[PDB]
DNA sequence: GTGATCAC
DNA sequence: GTGATCAC
Protein backbone atom coordinates (compact mmCIF):
# COMPACT_ATOMS: atom_id res chain seq x y z
CA UNK A 1 0.00 0.00 0.00
CA UNK A 2 1.22 3.57 -0.57
CA UNK A 3 3.30 5.71 1.67
CA UNK A 4 1.91 9.01 2.99
CA UNK A 5 2.07 11.70 0.28
CA UNK A 6 4.55 14.52 0.72
CA UNK A 7 4.98 17.96 -0.91
CA UNK A 8 8.31 17.95 -2.74
CA UNK A 9 10.02 20.06 -5.40
CA UNK A 10 10.66 18.08 -8.56
CA UNK A 11 13.91 18.32 -10.42
CA UNK A 12 11.95 20.53 -12.96
CA UNK A 13 11.28 23.00 -10.15
CA UNK A 14 7.53 22.55 -9.63
CA UNK A 15 6.03 21.55 -6.29
CA UNK A 16 4.19 18.18 -6.37
CA UNK A 17 2.40 16.00 -3.76
CA UNK A 18 4.06 12.60 -4.37
CA UNK A 19 4.21 9.21 -2.75
CA UNK A 20 7.75 8.05 -2.05
CA UNK A 21 8.65 4.53 -3.10
CA UNK A 22 11.12 4.02 -0.21
CA UNK A 23 12.09 6.23 2.77
CA UNK A 24 14.95 6.02 5.24
CA UNK A 25 16.96 7.83 7.90
CA UNK A 26 20.13 9.34 6.43
CA UNK A 27 21.65 9.81 9.71
CA UNK A 28 19.29 12.28 11.28
CA UNK A 29 17.82 13.50 7.94
CA UNK A 30 14.84 11.63 6.52
CA UNK A 31 15.12 10.98 2.75
CA UNK A 32 12.61 9.63 0.25
CA UNK A 33 13.03 8.13 -3.20
CA UNK A 34 10.46 9.60 -5.59
CA UNK A 35 9.54 9.26 -9.23
CA UNK A 36 8.40 12.42 -11.11
CA UNK A 37 5.16 11.19 -12.72
CA UNK A 38 5.47 13.49 -15.75
CA UNK A 39 9.11 12.68 -16.65
CA UNK A 40 9.44 9.22 -15.18
CA UNK A 41 12.75 10.09 -13.56
CA UNK A 42 13.82 9.19 -10.02
CA UNK A 43 15.02 11.68 -7.47
CA UNK A 44 15.66 11.88 -3.77
CA UNK A 45 14.29 14.59 -1.51
CA UNK A 46 14.26 15.48 2.20
CA UNK A 47 11.19 14.45 4.17
CA UNK A 48 9.55 16.18 7.10
CA UNK A 49 11.27 15.46 10.36
CA UNK A 50 8.12 13.80 11.77
CA UNK A 51 7.57 11.67 8.64
CA UNK A 52 6.99 7.93 9.25
CA UNK A 53 10.03 5.77 8.45
C1' DG B 1 33.21 13.30 5.41
C1' DT B 2 29.38 11.05 7.56
C1' DG B 3 24.94 8.52 7.71
C1' DA B 4 21.53 4.67 3.73
C1' DT B 5 19.57 3.88 -0.35
C1' DC B 6 19.19 2.10 -5.29
C1' DA B 7 18.52 3.51 -10.31
C1' DC B 8 21.74 4.32 -13.22
C1' DG C 1 30.71 1.27 -8.31
C1' DT C 2 28.44 5.55 -7.09
C1' DG C 3 25.64 10.27 -7.59
C1' DA C 4 22.56 12.63 -5.18
C1' DT C 5 19.87 13.46 -1.20
C1' DC C 6 20.81 17.26 3.96
C1' DA C 7 22.24 18.93 8.61
C1' DC C 8 25.69 18.20 11.25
Amino acid sequence: SGKKPVKVKTPAGKEAELVPEKVWALGRVKIGLFKDPETGKYFRHKLPDDYPI
